[PDB]
């Protein structure tokens, strides 16, 4: 059944740009793989940041390899009420009037004033994958989930590129919502 | 839309029994008065308790009102995997085989072999509710919840009582992955 896709449960992380792993781990400081992903070429890495905001701070907060342009923290909705902010329902890099955050880390500080989101559920697929569903790039979709918990998510994002694996994302809460773990099965409906 | 029920949003807490009652709070301690909720009778107490578990404490944790026949503990996932257990999914007084903790108050502290749950997501109804809909206790349906995040809920199990009011419960992190809060409204299908 080509509809069955495997879940990733994505734990509260940060994306990082070269300017911001400068100031936070030093200049010509490079990301160590820790564990790759299912994801090609991305992996969660070595290197942990802290998050503080103006209700309270986050510790061990995973850095998510490679490097990109621009910096990305993804919490809970839980997370943001304990950090002391409200961070908006976005897909990746719809960080357009998002709130900050201060990141600590070893070598430095940084104070964003943007780029914190509560990540939207999606599904990555490979675009030969999504030519057979009949599926595009920016879909939304519904997604069932069986067992004690089980339920059908709406709004899932549809993201198609050739860099790519066929994996639906969610926070940590939807999965305890849902009793959903690494690994598990779900079907697009 | 008959149908339609407001949502209560439950947060981790406690019922205790009378004997619990005088451990944790002294003897005849009588619980306070906080904050009436919706369901008849029942009430969120000036009292709060300390959870140990093998892996961490939870402090602060609300005592429900009235007291009860036995001592039951309501947590979420994550909640559990903080305190380093690993409750099960279950109905309000379904604690067979059920995990314990150490519950601490300021009068002294009772160490529990049994009575901690994360509960399943369920709505109360009052018998001629019920009767209008074609619901029986033990019953479980389908709720829809709109919104950015909504989505269904299967397995929505019903509670039909005289002492109740129309109003479905679920945890924090149910109402976090849906975008729910108090008093939104979803609908029974
Ligand atoms: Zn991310
Ligand atoms: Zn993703
Ligand atoms: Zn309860
Ligand atoms: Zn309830």
């Amino acid at each position: 059944d080509p509809f069955q896709v495997a879940v990733g449960v994505s734990n509260r992380h940060i994306h990082l740009s070269r300017t911001d792993m400068d100031t936070l781990f030093g200049p010509g400081a490079e990301l160590q793989r820790k564990k790759a992903m299912k994801q090609p070429g991305q992996f969660a890495a070595e290197e942990t940041v802290t998050l503080k905001g103006p209700k309270g701070s986050l510790s061990k907060v995973r850095v998510l390899g490679p490097l990109r342009r621009e910096t990305q923290v993804e919490v809970s909705v839980a997370d943001g009420f304990a950090l002391g902010i409200t961070p908006p329902l976005r897909q990746s890099g719809q960080l357009d009037d998002t709130p900050g955050l201060t990141i600590i880390g070893p070598q430095g500080s940084v104070t964003k004033d943007h780029g914190v989101i509560v990540a939207q559920r999606h599904i990555h697929m490979h675009p030969s994958t999504a030519a057979k569903l009949g599926l595009r790039n920016g879909d939304e979709v519904d997604v069932e989930a069986g067992g004690e918990r089980g339920g059908v998510m709406h709004r899932v994002l549809i993201r198609v590129a050739e860099a790519s694996a066929d994996e639906m994302h969610i926070d940590v809460e939807e999965a305890n919502a849902l009793c959903l773990k690494n690994d598990d099965v779900v079907r697009i409906c």
